[PDB]
Formats: structure tokens, C-alpha cells, sequence
């Protein structure tokens, strides 16, 4: 079978300040959606303190580059505020609704032939952040992967971390035979760059905080741009790397082979963009 698509899609902050995080996770939710990606498949975990936020210059609106749409319309709030925790992200991986503490209990309930893509936005060395404590630690990370692994319930899986010291969370630790890729902002010793800050010439004059990550939104506005069906994920790889050397080193962990897929294996493609081949 062809299988489905599914995604989680996880902000790891909190705070008008860490906008930038939840910012991210809606833009990807937005190139899902025009994918032909359903709902039911995408489990959303943001805080949700953004939008209305009393700070937000324009209620109602995210955007994640300067005059850009509005990428919070429609983004599902399957786990919010303080529902976005280990026990909660780590069991809708696993796809157990009855491990499930708070939240819309919408899980990876995934089947053999399906796909699955995660993204989470928001790090230091062994770890990435959560709203509030405990963090994420490597290990249990990883161990949830190979839980999951054990199952067999998806074809494969690509991992996209953005977050300081994002290669930490699987180098040395990832498996590579389990059919599980992972791309992290940056390697295991780095910090990673904000992007679309105040100060920046042509920004408007209404924000006062960034509106992107670097790394994020290089992939993001990639995958907007092209016909995604003529577009690998070892593709981007190479192109992401490549244009924010400068600021981080992109790397990659686990099923290298996986990256051979399409981009619309995970993502589909919006059909706006079916003359757009890539190059
Ligand atoms: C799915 O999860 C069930 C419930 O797990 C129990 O409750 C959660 C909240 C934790 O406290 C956990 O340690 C408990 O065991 C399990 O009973 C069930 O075996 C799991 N199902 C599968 C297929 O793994
Ligand atoms: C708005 O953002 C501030 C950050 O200063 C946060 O403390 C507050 O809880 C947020 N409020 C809402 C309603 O989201
Ligand atoms: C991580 O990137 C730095 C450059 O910022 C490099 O010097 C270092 O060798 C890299 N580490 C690994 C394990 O590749």
C-alpha cells in the first residue's frame, strides 16, 4: 500500500519573546496542509500564548518572515500550554492515546506503509527544551525511536530539529538500520541563529522580537518553492547546508539511504508549485 502521511509538529517554548518557535512549527503546518496533508495526521503541540498574545501587534496573526501570510489559520491545538511535555510528545510518537496526560490525545496511530515527519523547534548539549521543566534528555529521545522502531509501524521517518546543539540529540545514538533519518540545525558543539530580528533593514516597524530561526526558515521557504515530488530530502540537505555554512554546520544522522525519498513522500506538494522543478 501507499500508505498515509503523518506528522508531529512541536514548539518547545514559551513565551512572546520565543515567538520564532511557534512561528516555525505553524509555517510547516501550512506546507502540509497545502500538500494534502490531513489534520487528523498532523499532531500539533505549541503553546499557544502568541496570537492573542496582548504583545502581538496584529491579534490574530503569526508570521514567520517580514510581510509574509498569516501561518497560524487553521493550525490544529492538539497539545497546548502546559500539555507540551516528555510524557505527551514522547507517547504521540509512540502512538499510545492511553499514555496520553492532557490534550486532545491525538497520537501516531500509524501502520507499516505509512511516513511519518517531525519537526520540533526551540537546545544545549544532550538536551532540547520543553515549556517548562524536565527537558528533553538524548537518551530518551532516542529510546522512544527505538521503541518505535520495534513496533514496525511506518515505512520510514524523517526528523528535522532546529535547536542549539540539535546534533547532540542523536550523534552516536541514532540507529541507522531502523529506517529513521534525522536533519539538526546544527552539530552536537554549536549554537544556532535567529533570523528576521528587529534592526534588519526593511523590517516593520510594529515587532519587537525575531520572527524565524535561520535553519528553520531556510528549509521552510524551500519547500515552498519547489514541486516537492522533484525534490529529495538529501536535496535540501545539501542546499540547506550550503546556504547557512556561515551560521551552523546542517547535519545529518541515522538511515542516510531514507534521504533519497522525495520531499512529497512526508510532505506532499502544493500543486501551485507543479511547474517549479528543482535545480
Ligand atoms: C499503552 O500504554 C498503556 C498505559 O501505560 C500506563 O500509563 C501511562 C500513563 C504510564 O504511567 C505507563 O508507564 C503505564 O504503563 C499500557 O498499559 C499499554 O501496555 C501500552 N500499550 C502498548 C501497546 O504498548
Ligand atoms: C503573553 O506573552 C507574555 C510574555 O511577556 C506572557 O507572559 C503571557 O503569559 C502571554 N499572555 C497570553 C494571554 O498569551
Ligand atoms: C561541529 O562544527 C564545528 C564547526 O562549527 C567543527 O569544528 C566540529 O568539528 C564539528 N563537530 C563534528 C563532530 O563534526
Amino acid at each position: 500500500s501507499i500508505g498515509t502521511r503523518w506528522a508531529v509538529l512541536i514548539a518547545g517554548s514559551k513565551g512572546y519573546h520565543n515567538y520564532r518557535h511557534q512561528a516555525d512549527v505553524c509555517h510547516m503546518y501550512q506546507i502540509l496542509r497545502k500538500g494534502g496533508v490531513k489534520d487528523e495526521n498532523i499532531i500539533v503541540f505549541m503553546y499557544d500564548d502568541i496570537a492573542y498574545n496582548e504583545s502581538n501587534p496584529f491579534p490574530g496573526i503569526i508570521i514567520n518572515k517580514p510581510g509574509g501570510e498569516n501561518v497560524y489559520k487553521g493550525v490544529p491545538k492538539d497539545y497546548t500550554g502546559e500539555d507540551i511535555n516528555n510524557v505527551n510528545f514522547l507517547a504521540a510518537i509512540l502512538g499510545n492515546k492511553s499514555a496520553i496526560i492532557g490534550g486532545s490525545g491525538k497520537v501516531l496511530d500509524t501502520s507499516p506503509n505509512d511516513h511519518i515527519f517531525i519537526y520540533y523547534a526551540x537546545g544545549a548539549p544532550g538536551k532540547i527544551g520543553m515549556p517548562s521543566k524536565p527537558y528533553l534528555y538524548a537518551d530518551d529521545l532516542v529510546d522512544t525511536l527505538k521503541q518505535k522502531a520495534a513496533t514496525g509501524t511506518y515505512k520510514s521517518m524523517v526528523f528535522y530539529v532546529e535547536a542549539a546543539n540539535a546534533g547532540s540529540m542523536f550523534e552516536g545514538l541514532l540507529p541507522e538500520g531502523t529506517n529513521i533519518y534525522a536533519m539538526a540545525a546544527s552539530n552536537s558543539t554549536e549554537g544556532s541563529w535567529i533570523t528576521y530580528c528587529p534592526g534588519t533593514p526593511d523590517f516593520p516597524p510594529e515587532f519587537d522580537v525575531c520572527l524565524g530561526d535561520l535553519w528553520s526558515i531556510t528549509f521552510l521557504e524551500d519547500c515552498d518553492a519547489h514541486n516537492l515530488r522533484t525534490e529529495t530530502v538529501h536535496q535540501q540537505f545539501e542546499l540547506v547546508k550550503k546556504k547557512i555554512a556561515y551560521a551552523s554546520t546542517v547535519s545529518q544522522y541515522g538511515d542516510i539511504p531514507i534521504s533519497k525519498d522525495s520531499l512529497s513522500v512526508y510532505m506532499g506538494t502544493d500543486p501551485a508549485n507543479d511547474n517549479r522543478t528543482f535545480v
